[PDB]
């Protein structure tokens, strides 16, 4: 939700091909644990959101941590993301260049 800072406010985007180096894992803290690559050609404000519809139409979740900033074009980061209560796809960037992964919270179609 755009009621914090990265949420369709504004961000330099990453349109080079992306990867997880770590995939998001509940912590159980309220928060979902992760590791982020981008390779070449890209300075951004690296694009971090969290759908219901894997293209990021719905902007639901939060960053718990800073969002990061590629100022070498490969850089790779931690990062933590707080989705609410029930379902979500975390999405990793923009362009064809973007990843997700499914990630349910207690709920709604399952109990964890």
């Amino acid at each position: 939700m755009s009621a914090l800072t990265l949420k369709g406010t504004s961000y330099k985007m990453c349109t080079d091909k992306m990867s997880f180096v770590k995939n998001p894992t509940d912590t159980g803290h309220g928060t979902v644990v992760m590791q982020v690559k981008v390779p070449k050609g890209a300075p951004c404000k690296i694009p971090v959101i969290v759908a219901d519809d894997l293209t990021a139409a719905i902007n639901k979740g939060i960053l718990v941590t800073v969002n990061p900033i590629a100022s070498t074009n490969d850089d790779e980061v931690l990062i933590e993301v707080n989705p609410p209560f029930g379902d979500s796809y975390i999405i990793v960037g923009t362009g064809d260049s973007r990843l997700t992964y499914q990630w349910h919270k207690e709920g709604s179609s399952i109990g964890k």
